[PDB]
């Protein structure tokens, strides 16, 4: 009876990051992410920990696969998606997950009307997620004891724990329903590894953002527009369902056509065109509370 | 040229004329109506711009239940669109998921290409659009006619415009799944039901063109009925209507020949009367 060990003595994991083209992914996330540093940061830091279980199965130390499920909780237009891209990707390149590709999903794919139509609804997009991410937005409405979404969870849950070299999961969306959903179903807890928090822009990169937006469409702003963008922001962004960068080309969007029925309504030069006036802004419900 | 007429350009494009085309043929959808008489303001305003120097961003998406003019607008779009200079030719091509996507492993790809080469110059309609996501089912192919779609909708623009169409809780699951599109849609319009009165006038107006009168209690039963069936799922407008009438009759044909006092008159016979709308299980929860 001999037991020997066949594995190297050493890693390098710096050359490792580089060579296992992990490296990159991050920096991908970089340039496909307008700044948001602590969800990157984050990100990098279960980074380090998917390159170390990796360097220590290579060693030969690994037992099983590590849990590597996560929770991307937050608003929307935060980066999740983007962020669930990456996470695909880096865990491809580090040999977790088979084949590289994300599978976008909402309660209506996992959840079928008719009885008895939700097993196979789940099961079959199940197995088109294997080998790589399934990404569930809004998980916690297949969670409706109010549809027997009941059983999607339960494949789902059996699922996570058993064959976890298939598929890696990723629930999203807003964080206090997502807790609820936690606490009215105990077992996801356990398997998720990771909670990635997704914190909201700041009212000055926000701003930012929409003058990006007017620049591109060559839209200039009177001071009583920048005046009232600025109350705007402050205020959408304590608003139900705040959707960052999206919810202020939406704002903008809406101040745009607002603009066109005023001048429409009221011969007019580029600057005239051009201009969003103050009203257009100040028009909007979100002034007078909805 | 140096400032521009917008009066000029609303006069001198027949948008104007589309506009009325578009109260006369959509009975009463004021709200909509005017959404779509706003959305011509900043087609124009976008217009004269670009003529000042300033690919404009054209795609949208229309919301609602059936029966809410998504349709019949879409077509009046297709008019405005090509009477402003958007579109080449204003003609409206209209679509659903199984006019892009085919059973064979790879006969998909040919026919999207192919409708939307019919689409060119004009606009194509795709109803339910979200249907053409379907991870649920295997061997349907239809993610590669969104990735088809997807890219026309940025790189080839200047020769088509996209609208997606249908219920909104399904549509914008289909933007988290499918995201790129929430920003290649310039144009989120929403269609909302009718007002209970213009439900209840329709209602009177289809009871008249077949001769039948309800009793004041029916009425109100028929108000409640209302109310209630726009908050149950797949509301239909005008075809809910149609259908709870037709139900209605029924249950009225069924009364009359159960009773049968002896003979009875055409007052008899027109009526509907309280008990056949309030017997429908939409009063029990369904």
């Amino acid at each position: 009876m001999t037991d020997a060990a066949t594995a190297p003595t050493s890693i390098d994991l710096r050359a490792e990051y580089e060579g296992s083209g992990a490296k990159e992914v991050l920096e991908e996330l970089d340039r496909e992410l307008i700044g948001l540093k602590p969800v990157k940061d984050r990100i990098r830091e279960t980074a380090a920990l998917l390159l170390v279980e990796r360097a220590r199965q290579k060693l030969g130390l690994a037992h099983e696969t590590p849990t590597l499920h996560m929770s991307f909780t937050g608003n929307p237009g935060t980066g999740k998606t983007t962020v669930a891209l990456k996470m695909a990707g880096l865990l491809h390149r580090l040999g977790y997950v088979r084949k590289g590709h994300l599978v976008s999903v909402t309660r209506d794919d996992l959840v079928g009307q008719y009885i008895g139509h939700t097993a196979p609804k789940t099961k079959e997009v199940l197995k088109r997620a294997m080998g790589g991410v399934l990404f569930i937005d809004e998980a916690y409405y297949l969670y409706r004891p109010d549809d027997y979404g009941q059983e999607a969870i339960e494949i789902l849950l059996q699922v996570m724990e058993n064959n976890r070299d298939d598929l890696v999961v990723i629930l999203a969306g807003y964080a206090d329903r997502m807790e609820n959903f936690f606490q009215s179903n105990p077992g996801f807890r356990s398997r998720i590894a990771h909670h990635i928090e997704f914190p909201d822009y700041s009212d000055e990169e926000l701003f930012e953002i929409a003058g990006h937006m007017l620049d591109d469409q060559n839209y200039q702003m009177t001071p009583e527009a920048e005046t009232a963008l600025r109350a705007y922001i402050g205020l959408r962004r304590n608003q139900p369902h705040f959707a960052n960068a999206r919810s202020i080309r939406n704002a903008l969007d809406r101040a745009r056509l607002r603009q066109a029925n005023r001048l429409f309504t009221a011969p007019l030069d580029a600057r005239a065109l051009s201009t969003i006036a103050e009203e257009d802004i100040r028009a909007s419900r979100v002034f007078k509370g909805g």
